[PDB]
Formats: structure tokens, C-alpha cells, sequence
DNA sequence: GAACATGTTC
DNA sequence: GAACATGTTC
């Protein structure tokens, strides 16, 4: 349990957790790499992911996201801020989300923030919310407070976000993972990181 | 007394500031320029620093002190970058506290000194006659962030401001020169010198 | 955004 | 130490 399976299994509702492409103009936020399954996002600036279920869940239902370190030797480390924007002034004050927390819901007053005692595991749970009428998809709002270079936080070190699809009860109903990369320039390691894998 | 005069005034005593040279050899923890009167320090590594004098009236001490160079940030206060104050790798082992930036390795009678009105981190010995044999007196100088740290001194270029004083705490010596903590002196040195010369 | 800065890898 | 990684200046 300390470790989560980033393993993917969508559950008997088809979890679909899309980001709906950015606008193609110039000034991206949060470019994803469809190959890459991987995420480049400014920091702390909202990106919003979609989530598809092809039938209804019971409810009370819900989704946690959380982040995990994707090198082996890491997973075991747990994801959280570091310290020095941990502390930082800058958003710590206008969001009542814990500081430690990398990764924020934006918009949502029932998003419950959450440290597993077992595992000092960070997460945010939300309740699921119905599709908007004549809208197939709830979207949610993420925001992260560390880049993936923040040095005592996760320096370096890659990342993947579990978006689960949980019941109260905790039971797994659906799980999506991809990687994450909090940046300054998610276009531009976004086109290198494309160029550079895919030319290989 | 909020911004300290980084103008250098040699007193009645000779105030020597000097780096003996490094090594030569390829390998350079540590590099002063003595064209741009800069150092060049690799982070937390220890680098000496010697002075040589006009020996003065005892209880006289050294003070090393850092401050941004850009007039702009002079205001500001050095300080360690949260992340590394709360940092473990170093904070452990050694008593000065993670705010400073400036540690002196040898002393166990170095003085760590917050200020109260201008908040002002230095630290504060006391001056030792150079080892018989030996011209001047030597002190070893700690630089726990880099001079690219996010949430201390991130950007800015600092100035490291020796002063020689009095327990009375008046100004006897005083050098400085610009500091930048970075993971390559070398390189850096001869980017910077380089540049300068065209 | 391209030029730049600056830490890290192999 | 060269070549890569990555926030930042203008
Ligand atoms: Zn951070
Ligand atoms: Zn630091």
C-alpha cells in the first residue's frame, strides 16, 4: 500500500481521464505529450483534466489524484513541496490547501486533502461530480506548487499522477497514471522532449 | 547602518585580504579572480581566506558579511534559501545556524550575529596572530547556498564585506569583493573574464 | 522565444 | 570536462 500501483486499470465504468488539448495558440500552460502520456504544466498554474465515465458510478463516489516518483529508487520517497516554496508566502496564502501538498484541486470546497498516517502519502480526494448537462465530461483543476526541478522537493526526479476512481469505502473503481512535469517551459521540453525521444 | 558601506578602507593596520592561489591543477573547488576582484566558490566547500597586517589592540576581531551587489537588492538580506536552511545535508553536523550563509569553519569562538535592527547576517571572530612562521592569519569561509538559489540570494550577485573591528565594534579594516557560489568556478571565471575582455 | 545561465550527468 | 537540462532575462 505505500507504494501505488501506477498500474493502469480503468474500472467497470470506463474511466477516461483526457486533457482536452490546449488551445493551439502560442502562450501554452500545460502542453500534453498524447505519445508521451506525459504532462508539462507551469507551476501553480491551473490545468484542468477531464474525466470520461462511460456509466454512472454509485455515489459518494470520488477521485484522488497523487503524485508518486516514477524512478523505482524513488517511488519510496513520498512527493511533497519543497520546503522552500513549502513555506513560501507567494500562494500559501491565498489557498487553504496544506503547504506540504504538491498537487492542489483549484475551485472545489469539498476536495478533501489528505496524509495517509500508514504511508504519509500526500493526496487530494474530491467527490465525483455529474458530467454538466449536455457536457460528457467533469472537468476538474489541478494546480502544482513545486516545479519538477525544485530542489527539496521533488529536484530532478520524474513524477506520475494517479487519478483514482475511489469509493468512500476506499475501493479501487479506476485508476489512470502519466507523467508529470511541473516547468518553466512545458512547450519547449515538451518539443525537445518529443524530438528526443521520438528521433530515437 | 541598514546598508553597509561596501567601500574598502584599509585602517592604521594593513588590512590584507588575500586568497593564497589554488592549486594550478586542474581541478578547482574554489577560484579567485584578481581582475574582477571576484571569487568564484563551489557551494558549501570550504575556501580559505587569509589577512595579513600593524598588529591591533587585542579582542579586535574579523567580520565577514554578506550583501547583494545590485543596488536594487542591497536592501534585501542575505540569507540561506529556505530550501537549504531547512536543508539536512549540512545543517546537521555543523552548530552555526541555517539562516547564515557565511560559516567559519575552524572556530569553535566564532560568533554568528542576527542583528536586531538591521536583521543583517555575518559572523564575527576573533583576529588570531598569524602562526609563527606564518605571515598572516588564515580563516576558513562556508558558503551554504548557491549563488543561484531559489528563495535566498537566487539571482543576485552578493559582495562578501571583511571588516576588521574593535570589541567596541568600531570599523579598524574593510575589502570587499563580489562572491558567486556556483557548481563550476572554473568555467564561470573564464565565461566572465573572457567576456570582459571583449 | 531565442539567447542566456547554470546546475547535473556519464 | 563536454554536452545536456532548465529557469530566467529582454
Ligand atoms: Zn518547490
Ligand atoms: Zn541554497
Amino acid at each position: 500500500e505505500f507504494i501505488p500501483s501506477n498500474t493502469d486499470y480503468p474500472g467497470p465504468h470506463h474511466f477516461e481521464v483526457t486533457f482536452q488539448q490546449s488551445s493551439t495558440a502560442k502562450f501554452a500552460t500545460w502542453t500534453y505529450s498524447p505519445l508521451l502520456k506525459k504532462l508539462y504544466c507551469q507551476i501553480a498554474k491551473t490545468c484542468p483534466i477531464q474525466i470520461k465515465v462511460s456509466t454512472p458510478p454509485p455515489p459518494g463516489t470520488a477521485i484522488r489524484a497523487m503524485p508518486v516518483y516514477k524512478k523505482a529508487e524513488h517511488v519510496t520517497d513520498v512527493v511533497k513541496r519543497c520546503p522552500n516554496h513549502e513555506l513560501g508566502r507567494d500562494f500559501n496564502e491565498g489557498q487553504s490547501a496544506p503547504a506540504s501538498h504538491l498537487i492542489r484541486v483549484e475551485g472545489n470546497n469539498l476536495s478533501q486533502y489528505v496524509d495517509d498516517p500508514v504511508t504519509g502519502r500526500q493526496s487530494v480526494v474530491v467527490p465525483y461530480e455529474p458530467p454538466q448537462v449536455g457536457t460528457e465530461f467533469t472537468t476538474i483543476l489541478y494546480n502544482f506548487m513545486c516545479n519538477s526541478s525544485c530542489v527539496g522537493g521533488m529536484n530532478r526526479r520524474p513524477i506520475l499522477i494517479i487519478i483514482t476512481l475511489e469509493m468512500r469505502d476506499g475501493q479501487v473503481l479506476g485508476r489512470r497514471s502519466f507523467e508529470g512535469r511541473i516547468c518553466a517551459c512545458p512547450g519547449r521540453d515538451r518539443k525537445a522532449d518529443e524530438d528526443h525521444y521520438r528521433e530515437q
